[PDB]
Parts: structure tokens; C-alpha cells; sequence
């Protein structure tokens, strides 16, 4: 059985690189990380100093 | 990193009122909650007594 | 079974009350009415007198 | 000929009232407005003193 | 207040039961689990012996 | 010229049971029934003794 | 209150006509109807002498 | 850079007539008009005297 | 079995034209061609003399 | 590099069935499938003597 | 009240650098830009020497 | 006449060079190339020793 969390991952530098920010916490604190889908991509520009890219990803790990 | 739990808040008397179901629970146990998003609408009508309004939201909160 | 009826209330109030008016009607000439997913909300502002708030609903009824 | 702009009203109230805060500031700027479509809404909560409703409107204006 | 978790069970006989693979994990560490919607189905044939038959689901189930 | 009519059949054995389900009420009351598509699956966990898949069809049927 | 019947017209000459064709039925039924919104379009060929051109509406009506 | 915007063009003819219009509106005020995508289309029956054909377009504009 | 292939069709004509384009095509190179889908209707204005409508079907041909 | 070609399996018996149909056709002709992907199901009334289940994959395989 | 405009972004270099050419363009002619969200994305081949990646952003600005 | 295969590149660097990885391959083999557009993105962690990104395209080219 795999079961999904809906991360936001954030980058000063790229959308690949945000969304590896989101898979770098999944596999702080969950075994088993197996893949990750894309669902939503966008910049924050007015809450922070520089562009900030995300990408909001599915991340998918094995349970037991 | 953003994380996001996908509930569904009930209320006798709106949609806004729904919403504000999900987000109160949300924030009575979890850290900065940060917003949400909705993704559905519906009514009960069979399993209650008054009509029910359920709003179903995304609720967004930053981990760490 | 089930069956869905394709609804759009009306009302000069809230997107809530335009669904309770789809709600309503179905009522009216339908039984067992169980539940209703909002599908639409719209705001009809050039054909009207005053802003009417428009919530479409699938109205969901047990058959037999 | 009908043109769509794509609005986010705001409300400490309602989802409703956040559809008619981006209708108003159309009607503000804009002659001949004419319906308003709902797609997408959402809370602010993070960014805010009080839960802000957030109601995304494509609101359409005859043109000419 | 009714939250979801995105589950996918496996199956080498059908898409139902690769949708009760799901929901019998969810059962086992879950109170109150109340609906399961299908998401996504899909197979697997590369990374295992026989067909594998998966079913997506968001598993509901209500809180408190 | 079809129409087609939104059913959700049941059945506490398989999705393509539930289907049939709907399809067989369609074919008592309808003439003419050309097609099935399937629009959504569930599982009724909480309102029901055991497990009840749900398919939710549109049923197309010819007129005249 | 508006309802939708979802109806596929059909042509022999075009997508506008088959539009037409499920809109003139709709008609001859239905009292004040006053819309229709395309959602499918598609082109028979295999069960057809000349190709039939079909497109779906949901055609709206106003009750009472 | 393109842009687009969102225009509904309406004909008493056709579909493509009614893009055709949208676009013909977009000539009229733009320079660089490149491309258009349909996004909607529908048929007003209520409101005029013969049924109006509406298709709804996103038209690209180059910027510079 | 039924498999599909993509295909944009194009017309200085009408949409109705440019699917036939595509189906055309089709029937040209395939056996036992027997639906097709639009999935997508678009205007090219930039790269050509003249307008010219483009319709991307899904068009399925029967294997075997 | 994986490719996906666009499959219609049909089955008097399952879903499942009319998928395995699918994935079957497309291990005959092609080496090194690896997944499959349910975009649609559906039965056929009309056209055929029983019922017939239909399931759409998008099936992939390994180029090279 | 936010507005957004549909602004399709290019680089020889990457999707980021696509969706960063769209926001500079907004930046320059708008104040208050706060967000951007990816809707598509694309590459050109035919039309230019080196492909061209494409990114189309609503970008988001605070009217007022 | 414009064809579509769908394509998944893959790349250990970003989305962008997985789109890329399928692009180049589709130029090995079709002639006239002429755009890409992107479908899906995704991450394999646990089939590879490196994060693969996965981009998705439909790659069309022009016949004839
Ligand atoms: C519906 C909604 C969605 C949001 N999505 C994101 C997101 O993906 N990433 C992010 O950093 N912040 C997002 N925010 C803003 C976030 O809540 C904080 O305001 C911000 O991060 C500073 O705290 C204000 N606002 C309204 N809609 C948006 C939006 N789509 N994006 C940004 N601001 C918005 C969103 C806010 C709302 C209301
Ligand atoms: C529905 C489905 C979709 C898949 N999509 C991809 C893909 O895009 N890229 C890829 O490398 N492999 C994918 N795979 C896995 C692939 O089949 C092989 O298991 C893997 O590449 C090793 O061989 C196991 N599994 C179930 N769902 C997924 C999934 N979405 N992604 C990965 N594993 C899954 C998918 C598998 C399935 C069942
Ligand atoms: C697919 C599915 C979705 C459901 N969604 C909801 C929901 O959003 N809110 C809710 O209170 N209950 C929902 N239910 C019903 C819920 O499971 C309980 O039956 C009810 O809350 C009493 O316990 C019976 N049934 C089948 N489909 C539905 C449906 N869409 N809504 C209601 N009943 C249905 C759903 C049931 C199913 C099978
Ligand atoms: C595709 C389409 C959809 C419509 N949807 C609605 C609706 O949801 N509610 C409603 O009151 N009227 C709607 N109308 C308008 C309706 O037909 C009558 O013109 C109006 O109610 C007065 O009679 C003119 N027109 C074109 N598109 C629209 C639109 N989306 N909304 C309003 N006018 C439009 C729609 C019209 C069309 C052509
Ligand atoms: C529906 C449609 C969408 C288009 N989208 C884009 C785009 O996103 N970016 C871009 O540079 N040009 C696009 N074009 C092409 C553009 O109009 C010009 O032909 C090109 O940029 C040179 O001028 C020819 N054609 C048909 N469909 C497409 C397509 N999806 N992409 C490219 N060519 C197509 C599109 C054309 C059409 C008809
Ligand atoms: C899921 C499904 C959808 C269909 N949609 C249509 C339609 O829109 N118009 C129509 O004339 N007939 C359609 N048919 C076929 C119809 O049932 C009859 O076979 C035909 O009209 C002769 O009787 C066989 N088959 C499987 N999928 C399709 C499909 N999408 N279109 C055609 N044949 C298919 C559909 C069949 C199925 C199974
Ligand atoms: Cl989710
Ligand atoms: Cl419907
Ligand atoms: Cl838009
Ligand atoms: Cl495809
Ligand atoms: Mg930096
Ligand atoms: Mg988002
Ligand atoms: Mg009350
Ligand atoms: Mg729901
Ligand atoms: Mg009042
Ligand atoms: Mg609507
Ligand atoms: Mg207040
Ligand atoms: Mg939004
Ligand atoms: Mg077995
Ligand atoms: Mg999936
Ligand atoms: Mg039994
Ligand atoms: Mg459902
Ligand atoms: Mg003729
Ligand atoms: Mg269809
Ligand atoms: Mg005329
Ligand atoms: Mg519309
Ligand atoms: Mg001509
Ligand atoms: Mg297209
Ligand atoms: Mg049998
Ligand atoms: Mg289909
Ligand atoms: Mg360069
Ligand atoms: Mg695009
Ligand atoms: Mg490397
Ligand atoms: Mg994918
Ligand atoms: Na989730
Ligand atoms: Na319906
Ligand atoms: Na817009
Ligand atoms: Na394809």
C-alpha cells in the first residue's frame, strides 16, 4: 500500500529545485519515499525578497 | 516546506461557515496554518436532521 | 440506485441560499433527496435587478 | 463581443461577499458588466489579522 | 469534520480489490473511517511478477 | 438525438457490479439503451452493514 | 430555478447542426429553454452510412 | 512575450463564426494577433430572437 | 481492441472542416476507422495567409 | 525514453477484464511494457449481443 | 482585489527561465506584482533555431 | 495534418532536460518535429540510484 503526502517545496532557483526541497523533508521524516508527481507550479514574488519558485508535489512512500 | 491535509468542515448554516468548520480544526492542532483552499461543496440532506453544508478544503501549513 | 438531477437556484442573497433553492425545489417534486454536490457559482448581474448569486448542484435521490 | 477579466475579491465575511468585492471594483472601472463566473476560492489565514475569504471571478463586460 | 488520506492499494486480482487493499490498511490504524473515492487506477507490469492492479483512493474518515 | 441520464448503481460485490446496477435500472424504465460511461467510483464504508462499491454512470439512451 | 438535460445532437453536415438538432428537440418537450452549453464533440464513422457529426449539450430550461 | 485575452465572440451562423467574431473584435484593437484557443462554446436561446452561437477563445498577442 | 491516435486536422473553412481533415487522414493510412473525439479547437492566424482552424481529434481505428 | 500508445480493451466479464484485454494486445506487439494507466471506462449496450465493459489505458513501454 | 493577466513566458535556457521572462515582462508595465502560477508549458521547435521553452503564468497584482 | 506521440523523457538533472530527453528522441525517428507540450512531471526515487526527473510530452509533428 502506498499512501500520498501534498508537499510544498520552495527555491530561490528553479521549479526542479523546489520541488526537491519538498522531496529532501519527505525523506527526512518518512521511510520508504518511492516517487513524487508534479500538481502545481508558481512564484511568490510579493512575500519575499527574491522570486521564490514552488512546486507542490504528491510525494508517495511504501507503507510498511 | 508546506504540507497540506485535505478535510472536510460541516455546518448547519453556510459554505463559509463549512470552511471555517475545516480551519478552526485544522489550527486546534496544528502549527502555523496558513491558508486553504477549496475543492468541494456539497449538501446532506438524508443522514441529518437539518440540511448540512460541507465545504471540503486543502489547508495549507508550514512545516519546521 | 441513485439518480442526479442537474439544478441551478437562484437567490439575491448568498451562493449558500441559491443552492437551498435548487435543494428546495427538487424537494418539492422529488423523494428521497440524500445530498447535493455543488458544481457551478455564478452571478448573474446584466439580466437581473439586483446581483443574483447562482449555485448549480448535481441533487442526488434514492429511486424506490 | 463579450471580454472576461479574471478578479480576486476579498472578504472578512463570506465567500459571497468576496465574489461581490471583485464585482464591485469591475463595476468600478468597467461599463456593461454582465455576469460573473466563480472559479476558484480559497482563505487566507497567514497572511492576515482575520481569515480573509478569497473568491476568484471571471467577470464579463460587453464590449463596444 | 471528515478528513482524507491518499492511499493506493495493489491487487493481482482486480481494481476492486486493489480499492479494498487500501481501505483495509486505513481500517487498521483508523477509527471512523466513513468513504473511500476512487482517484486513479492503473497497472503495474514492469516491476513485478504478475499484473498488479492499483487503485488510488482518498479514504475519509471523520475526526473526534 | 440521446439523452442521458446520471445514475449511481450499487453492489457489495464489485465496481463493475455497481455499474450493472445502474444500467439494469436504466433498462426497466428507458428504451433504447445504447452506452454506459462510468464518471466516478466509491465505496460506502460508514452507512452500510458491508462494504457497498458505488459506480456513478451516464446512461445514454435513444429518443424516439 | 433552471434544470439541464445533457442531450447528443447529430449531422450529417456539422458540429453547429448537430448542436441544433439537440437543441430542437429539447424544444419540442421542454417549455423555456434558454440556453445550452457544449461539453463533448465527436464524429461517428464505423456505425454510420456518412460520417455523423455529434455534439453534446447540456440544455438548460427554465421550471415553472 | 504573448498575452492573451479572453473574449467571447457570438454569431448567428456558426461556431466558427462566433470565433471568428471574437477574433475579428481582438484585430480591431491588437497588433501581432497570433493564435486563438477555443475554450468554451455555447448556444443563447432565451435572451435574443434566433439562437446565438457563442464560442468562447483565448487570443494570443504577441507583446513588443 | 480499439487504439487511438492524435491528430490535428486543419481548414481555412470551419472547425467541422478541419476535423474531417484529420479524419481524412486517418482513413487514409488506417483500417477500420470508427469514432473520433475532439479533444481541442484552435484558430492559427500568425504563421498563415489566411485564418485557418485547427481540430485535434482522438481518432480510433479497430485493431486486427 | 517510455512511449504510451492509447488502448480500448473490451470484456463481457470486468473492467479489469477489459483492461488485462488491453495490456494483452499491447505485450503481443511491443517489447517491454511497464505500466498502464486506466483514462476511462465504459459499457457497450447498443452494438453489442451482452453487455460489453470497456476500459481506455494509456499503456507505456520502454523504447530502446 | 488581485487581478491577473495570461502571460506566456520564453527562454532558450529552461522553464524557469520561461515563466521568469513572463514576470519580468508584468514587473515592468505593472505595480504590485504579488504571484505567479504556472498553467502550461510548452516547447516551440518548428518555428525557431534553438527550442524555446514556453511557460504561461497568470501573474497576479494588487489592484489599487 | 498534425500527429501527437506521447512521450516521458527522463533526465538525473531537471524537468526541463527530461523534456529534452523526449524531444531528442522523437527527432531521431520523426521527421518535422514542429512543437512539444508538456503533459506531466514527475520523480522516480525508488526504482534508480538518483532522483530521475520525469517530464511528459506530447511531441507533434507534422505528416506528410
Ligand atoms: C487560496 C490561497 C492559495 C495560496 N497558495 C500559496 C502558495 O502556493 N504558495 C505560497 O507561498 N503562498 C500561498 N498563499 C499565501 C500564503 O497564505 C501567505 O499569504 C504567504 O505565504 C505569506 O504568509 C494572497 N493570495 C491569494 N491567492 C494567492 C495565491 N494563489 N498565491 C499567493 N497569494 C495568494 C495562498 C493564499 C491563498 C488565500
Ligand atoms: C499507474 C502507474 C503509473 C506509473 N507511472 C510512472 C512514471 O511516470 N514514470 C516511471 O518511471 N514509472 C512509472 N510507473 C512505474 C513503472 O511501471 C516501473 O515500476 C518502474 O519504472 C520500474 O520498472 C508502483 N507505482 C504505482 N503508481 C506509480 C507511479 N505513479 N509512479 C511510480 N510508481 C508507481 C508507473 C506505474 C504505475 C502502476
Ligand atoms: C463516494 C462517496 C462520497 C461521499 N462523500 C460524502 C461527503 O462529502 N459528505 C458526507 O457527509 N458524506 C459523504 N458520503 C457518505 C458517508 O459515507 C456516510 O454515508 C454518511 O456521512 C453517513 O455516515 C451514499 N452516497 C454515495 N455517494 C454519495 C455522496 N457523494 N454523498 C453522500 N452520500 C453518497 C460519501 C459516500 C460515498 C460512497
Ligand atoms: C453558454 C451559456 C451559459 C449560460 N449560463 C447561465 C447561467 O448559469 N445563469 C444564467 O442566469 N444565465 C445563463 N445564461 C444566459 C441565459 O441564457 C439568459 O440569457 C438569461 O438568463 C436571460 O434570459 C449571454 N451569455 C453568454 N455566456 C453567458 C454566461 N456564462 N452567463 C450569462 N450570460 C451568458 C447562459 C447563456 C449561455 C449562452
Ligand atoms: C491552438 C494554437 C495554440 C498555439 N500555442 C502556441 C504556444 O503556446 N506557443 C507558441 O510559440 N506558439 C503557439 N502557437 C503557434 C503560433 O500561432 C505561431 O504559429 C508561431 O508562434 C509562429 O508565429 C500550428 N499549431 C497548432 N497547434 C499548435 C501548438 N499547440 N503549438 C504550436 N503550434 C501549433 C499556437 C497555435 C495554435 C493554432
Ligand atoms: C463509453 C462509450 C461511449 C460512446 N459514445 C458514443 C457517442 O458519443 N456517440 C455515438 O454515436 N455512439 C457512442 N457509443 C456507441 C454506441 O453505444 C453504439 O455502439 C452506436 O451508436 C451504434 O448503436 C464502441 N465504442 C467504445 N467507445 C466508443 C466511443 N467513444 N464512441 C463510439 N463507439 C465507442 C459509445 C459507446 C461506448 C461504450
Ligand atoms: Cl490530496
Ligand atoms: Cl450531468
Ligand atoms: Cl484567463
Ligand atoms: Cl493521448
Ligand atoms: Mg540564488
Ligand atoms: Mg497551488
Ligand atoms: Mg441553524
Ligand atoms: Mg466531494
Ligand atoms: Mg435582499
Ligand atoms: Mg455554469
Ligand atoms: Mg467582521
Ligand atoms: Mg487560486
Ligand atoms: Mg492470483
Ligand atoms: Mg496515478
Ligand atoms: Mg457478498
Ligand atoms: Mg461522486
Ligand atoms: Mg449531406
Ligand atoms: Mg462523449
Ligand atoms: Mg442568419
Ligand atoms: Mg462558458
Ligand atoms: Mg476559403
Ligand atoms: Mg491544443
Ligand atoms: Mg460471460
Ligand atoms: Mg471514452
Ligand atoms: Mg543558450
Ligand atoms: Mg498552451
Ligand atoms: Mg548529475
Ligand atoms: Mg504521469
Ligand atoms: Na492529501
Ligand atoms: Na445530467
Ligand atoms: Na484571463
Ligand atoms: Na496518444
Amino acid at each position: 500500500v502506498f499512501k500520498k503526502v501534498l508537499l510544498t517545496g520552495t527555491s530561490e532557483e528553479s521549479f526542479t529545485a523546489a520541488a526537491d526541497d519538498a522531496i529532501d523533508r519527505a525523506e527526512d521524516t518518512l521511510d520508504n519515499v518511492v516517487w513524487a508527481e508534479v500538481v502545481d507550479q508558481g512564484v511568490e514574488i510579493g512575500a519575499v525578497e527574491e522570486r521564490t519558485y514552488q512546486t507542490e508535489v504528491q510525494v508517495a512512500f511504501e507503507l510498511d
